[PDB]
Formats: C-alpha cells, sequence, structure tokens
C-alpha cells in the first residue's frame, strides 16, 4: 500500500489553475489555500495544490484529499466525497473473526418458494488496533454470535458471495459506537444491513421484506462489492 501523499498522487490530476467553484471537503475555493492547511502537514503536497479525481471528475484541494483519507484506516483506497466513487479497494475495520454459513429446508416468511442460508458471524473482544478509534486500548464484542438469514434462491445466493467478499474486505463489522446500546469502542454493524430474526416481530429485523435483497444488494455496492 502506497503512502498517504503517495495514495492521492494516484488516482488524480493536478489542476493547471483551481477555478472559483469551492472544495466541497474545507469549504473553501480552490482559488485559495485549504481549510485544513493549519492542522495538516505534508511533504510533497501544498496548500494551493488541486486536482480533480481520475474518473469522477470533481476537484479537492489535494490536501483536503489527504487530511480526509489519513483520517481513516490507510488501506490505499479513496472514496471521492462527492460522489463516493471508489478509487482502488475500499476495506474496513473488523476485528478478527469467523463467518460460518449453513442451509435449511424450511422457508423464510415472503420466500416460501425456497429454503433458507443461515450466516453466523463471530467476533470476540481484543484490543484495538492501529486502524481502530483508540489503539491499544480493548474493544468489547456484544451478542457473538450473530446469527442472519438470506433466502436460498438466486439472488440470495448472490448476495452470500457478496457477504463473503465484503467479510474478506473486513467491512461488515467495524468498531464503534453502538447507536442500540450507546457503549463506546465495541464491535457494531458497518453499514450493511444484515436481517437477524426469520420473524420480523421479535426485534424488528426480520422477515418478511419484500425489498431487503434490493436494498443491501446496493449497500454493498456501495462498499465497492459488486459482481
Ligand atoms: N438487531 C439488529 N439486527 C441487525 N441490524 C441491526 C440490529 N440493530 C441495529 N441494526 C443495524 O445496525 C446498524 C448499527 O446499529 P448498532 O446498534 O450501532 O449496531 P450493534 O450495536 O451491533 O447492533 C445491535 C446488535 O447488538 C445486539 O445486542 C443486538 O441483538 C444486535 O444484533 C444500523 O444499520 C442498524 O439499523
Ligand atoms: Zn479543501
Ligand atoms: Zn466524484
Amino acid at each position: 500500500e502506497p503512502e498517504p501523499e503517495q495514495v492521492i498522487k494516484n488516482y488524480t490530476e493536478e489542476l493547471k489553475v483551481p477555478p472559483d467553484e469551492d472544495c466541497i471537503i474545507c469549504m473553501e475555493k480552490l482559488s485559495t489555500a485549504s481549510g485544513y492547511s493549519d492542522v495538516t502537514d505534508s511533504k510533497a503536497i501544498g496548500s494551493l495544490a488541486v486536482g480533480h479525481l481520475t474518473k469522477c471528475s470533481h476537484a479537492f484541494h489535494l490536501l483536503c484529499l489527504l487530511a480526509m483519507y489519513c483520517n481513516g484506516n490507510k488501506d490505499g483506497s479513496l472514496q471521492c466525497p462527492s460522489c463516493k466513487t471508489i478509487y482502488g479497494e475500499k476495506t474496513g475495520t473488523q476485528p478478527q473473526g469467523k463467518m460460518e454459513v449453513l442451509r435449511f429446508q424450511m422457508s423464510l416468511p415472503g420466500h416460501e418458494d425456497c429454503g433458507t442460508i443461515l450466516i453466523v458471524y463471530s467476533i470476540p473482544h481484543g484490543i484495538q488496533g492501529p486502524e481502530h478509534p483508540n489503539p491499544g486500548k480493548p474493544f468489547t464484542a456484544r451478542g457473538f454470535p450473530r446469527q442472519c438469514y438470506l433466502p436460498d434462491n438466486a439472488q440470495g445466493r448472490k448476495v452470500l458471495e457478496l457477504l463473503k467478499v465484503a467479510w474478506k474486505r473486513r467491512l461488515i463489522f467495524t468498531v464503534g459506537t453502538s447507536s442500540t446500546t450507546g457503549e463506546t469502542d465495541t464491535v457494531v454493524w458497518n453499514e450493511i444491513h444484515h436481517k437477524t430474526e426469520m420473524d420480523r416481530n421479535i426485534t424488528g429485523h426480520g422477515y418478511p421484506d419484500p425489498n431487503y435483497l434490493q436494498n443491501v444488494l446496493a449497500e454493498l455496492a456501495a462498499q465497492g462489492v459488486t459482481e
């Protein structure tokens, strides 16, 4: 993985003279100096260095870009803050654990045509790593194992494989704060809704749900997991 300054040099093409149009990262004119210049320090990147992104052609202070990148885990990918194009292979802060998958013949509410896939995520507590909020300090993992259900049809089996890619790229979980329990520095769901109940009366996260499959299949396209 290249260095943070080099990551921004890739997937970027410097602008000769920046327009009057604003940089949406620092809310300052691209013509002027980055608004994060006072707290961000590069080697090869100035404060009036500006390029637009390779494919999506959105322009920012390359220092802002760098300021952004650096606030996250530094996997060598970069996400356009305007249109969210992924540059490289986005990955994420998911702690070590296991993903088991099972199938059973019983159908789910709304999918009586087919069988059911059981996904079991088991993730132990540990010590936060460099990518996590407070490196070195412990993190908790609440509620594991967490059982998840997919209709065993064509889409459901597709989403299954896409979720195996998500796991590989440490995308399904993250260390952070729980919206449910308010507890901090802990393993929580990250951006990819999972059905944890067959019967949606129990918790609110179950079946039937017509559009779940369509929702998640785009919820992980938003993290760069596609065909
Ligand atoms: N029970 C749930 N099942 C699936 N997704 C859930 C659940 N509760 C919340 N979510 C989704 O998880 C995301 C973040 O919610 P958090 O509460 O921060 O995540 P987490 O604390 O892991 O979720 C609560 C989890 O803890 C367990 O005690 C509980 O049974 C559930 O699986 C949001 O997308 C939210 O909609
Ligand atoms: Zn800026
Ligand atoms: Zn863009």
